């Protein structure tokens, strides 16, 4: 069957290993627990499409960066993930879609920005600066939340469908 290999970047906590599980295990991890690297694989059928999602969960830390060029290498499609209630996050995605474009090779790699953590009364990014960017980098912008999931399936999904249209 196809096969899509999905990578989830960004910065530390921002949510990437939550939206994974959530995806995967119908849970919500609520739990302090960063990543190095991390793989799942889950049979779904996507649009009446059987096919396998092959998702590497990376690490947010600069420690990793090596293992990020190998990782980013292999994909086919990146979830850029931020939290809305973190500043930082967002503007550190610049710098995640450039690595990204660089070990790539490539202008336009099938990508989505996730906007995670949209459940939280606290957001420091609107949902307008976060379009105005994805607009500027010709890719979706959707919101999740890991805790509610909302949007989940939705990010994950999205991004399959640009790989199918690349
Ligand atoms: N309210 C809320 N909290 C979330 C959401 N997603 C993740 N969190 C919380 O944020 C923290 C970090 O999430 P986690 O999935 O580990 O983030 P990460 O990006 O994989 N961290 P790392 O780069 O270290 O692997 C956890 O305590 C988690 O419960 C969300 O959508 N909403
Ligand atoms: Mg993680």
């Amino acid at each position: 069957m196809t096969e899509y290999k999905l990578v989830v970047v960004g910065a530390g906590g921002v949510g990437k290993s939550a939206l994974t599980i959530q995806l995967i295990q119908n849970h919500f991890v609520d739990e302090y627990k960063p990543t190095i690297e991390d793989s799942y694989r889950k049979q779904v059928v996507i649009d009446g499409e059987t096919c396998l999602l092959d998702i590497l969960d990376t690490a947010g830390q600069e420690e990793y960066s090596a293992m990020r060029d190998q990782y980013m290498r292999t994909g086919e499609g990146f979830l850029c993930v931020f939290a809305i209630n973190n500043t930082k996050s967002f503007e550190d995605i610049h710098q995640y879609r450039e690595q990204i474009k660089r070990v790539k090779d490539s202008d336009d790699v099938p990508m989505v920005l996730v906007g995670n953590k949209c459940d939280l009364a606290a957001r420091t990014v609107e949902s307008r600066q976060a379009q105005d960017l994805a607009r500027s980098y010709g890719i979706p912008y959707i919101e999740t939340s890991a805790k509610t999931r909302q949007g989940v399936e939705d990010a994950f999904y999205t991004l399959v469908r640009e790989i199918r249209q690349h």
